[PDB]
């Protein structure tokens, strides 16, 4: 059962599993920041149980779907999260990252300190979004890959990420076909 | 002020900010409290005013002037967690994406679009119809241009910006060549 | 004593000295962002006098110590400082500053808006930090250096600083030689 701040900023209609937390001064369900849209709130947001919002965060409601976080998630202190972004299981954001209308994180993306993503990207599995980077409209985001600098680019692959989620070499071709299939 | 203006109870206002008809103030506004300047700070000689249509959309800092009161123009939009410093001038329709952040004595001009997380050094002045992408700094040497793009750490020149006619561009590009 | 504004959300334990101003809906001393302590609080947070805390600003609870925040520090609008962070006296930290765990930020450094410093470094004696600066874990800061950039680089040394702080020659060369062993 949701443990919600007395200070935080619930909109009507939001949907909070059990087991979510959310901290002091989040604002989540207001309208989307889409000036053909707001102050209407035709979608929501849905958070999944066992995330945790630590404070601060904000979350806008979606204009043509409920703006959505899954299961496990960690979202850090002034984290954005703007209308229509899908947030898949066991992700994390670091304090204050931006991610645009219509965004996509993908399973166990760790996103660090004041990255911005552009609306419409979608970072793919297991990605490292490095502090500050700058993900930019036509980047192509490959699955397990460390990003870093303005604008963004690939340095590397991230072992860290792939240990701790303790996934199979099968799991990881797998998450790779998906990928190359995506168009 | 006894208008139709929209105030979130969660948003903090400082007595004597004056807020126009048509505004909206988000959640978790902080409003006219004192400017970032050691050598005022906490005292507030001046105020903020944000005018008509202007939406604050939540967790946006909008601080007191120290030599003048603040301000916001007509039908600005100023999305989550952007920052305005003291003594900040904001011209009509203006676009703060989420966490802009503006240092003190900055000028936005008419139809400025600043894109998410850009930073904009004090006393700078961003001219009209500008696009500043997402992230990038304005440093205090960078000569701003009317109807130009400027990306990256630190920010640099790359385009002009994509319904006004050529007489009111010509009028814009006058006042720039005078300053 | 402490001026603490009302919409300021201080979590129980939170030690905040005498001639502290906390503004707006600033949040200290909830739970580390941890993962393996999160939402315990082990430690907590203690403000150390003269500081102004200006709004909107986080400052997490520690895991491993009190985070700390000295003597006549500014923290401005929406700073994020993280478990376990020690700031030294004098320290400015701008808008939107984040200081990743446990980084320690020494005696008048000024921090510009929007830098982000890794977990574990170390901000030395009267550095400047450039506006979106990004401290990455290698670099190796040295005191009254000025740093910008993404990533960050050495860019000069930090004249106005020193010159404002009004340390003599002495003062500098105990810094440096503090550097040098440690
Ligand atoms: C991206 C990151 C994971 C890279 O760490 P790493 O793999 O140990 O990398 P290194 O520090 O060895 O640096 C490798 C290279 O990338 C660069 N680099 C690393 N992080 C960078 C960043 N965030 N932005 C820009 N460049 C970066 C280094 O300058 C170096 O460049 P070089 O090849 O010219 O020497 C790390 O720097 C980072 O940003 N982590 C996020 C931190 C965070 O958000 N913490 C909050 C915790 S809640
Ligand atoms: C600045 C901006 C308007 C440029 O758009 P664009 O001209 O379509 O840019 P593209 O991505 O097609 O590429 C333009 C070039 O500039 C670079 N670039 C674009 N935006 C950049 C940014 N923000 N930072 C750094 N480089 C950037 C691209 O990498 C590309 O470089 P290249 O051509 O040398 O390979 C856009 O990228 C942007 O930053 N918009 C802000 C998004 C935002 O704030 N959304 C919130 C809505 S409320
Ligand atoms: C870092 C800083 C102190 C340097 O200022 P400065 O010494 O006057 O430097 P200049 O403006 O002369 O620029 C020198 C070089 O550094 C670069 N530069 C300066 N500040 C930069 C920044 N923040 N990021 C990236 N590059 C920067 C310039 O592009 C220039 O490069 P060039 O030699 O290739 O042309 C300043 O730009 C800054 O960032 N201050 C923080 C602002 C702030 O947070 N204010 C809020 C008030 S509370
Ligand atoms: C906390 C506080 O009082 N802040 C106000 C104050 O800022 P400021 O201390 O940076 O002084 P400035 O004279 O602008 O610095 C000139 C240059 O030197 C750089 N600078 C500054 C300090 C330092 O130690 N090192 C350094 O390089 C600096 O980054 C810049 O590039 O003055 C600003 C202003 O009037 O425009 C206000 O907007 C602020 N609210
Ligand atoms: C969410 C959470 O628990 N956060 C805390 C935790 O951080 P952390 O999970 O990043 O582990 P770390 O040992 O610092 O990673 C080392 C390096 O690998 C990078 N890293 C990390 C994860 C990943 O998938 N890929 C990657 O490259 C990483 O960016 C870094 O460059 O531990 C930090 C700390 O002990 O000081 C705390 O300050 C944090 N608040
Ligand atoms: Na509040």
């Amino acid at each position: 059962n949701a443990q919600i701040h007395p200070s935080a900023v619930i909109h009507e209609g939001v949907i909070i599993e059990d087991d979510v937390y959310i901290g002091p001064n989040c604002i989540i369900g207001y309208p989307p920041e889409d000036k053909a849209v707001f102050p209407q709130t035709p979608y929501t947001v849905h958070i999944c149980s066992g995330t945790k919002i630590t404070g601060n965060v904000t979350i806008d409601a979606g204009t043509i779907k409920n703006t959505y976080i899954g299961n496990d998630c960690f979202l850090m202190k002034g984290a954005y999260v703007a209308h229509d972004v899908v947030i898949g299981n066991n992700v994390t954001l670091s304090s204050h990252v931006m991610l645009g209308g219509h965004v996509e994180v993908m399973e166990g993306a760790n996103l660090g300190m004041g990255c911005i993503i552009h609306q419409r990207q979608k970072i793919w599995h297991y990605c490292m979004i490095g502090m500050g980077a700058i993900v930019t409209k036509k980047l192509v985001i490959e699955p397990f890959s460390i990003y870093v600098g303005n604008p963004a680019k690939k340095i590397g692959t991230n072992d860290k990420g792939i240990e701790k989620s303790g996934i199979d070499e099968r799991a990881m071709a797998t998450i790779q076909e998906e990928f190359n299939a995506r168009r």
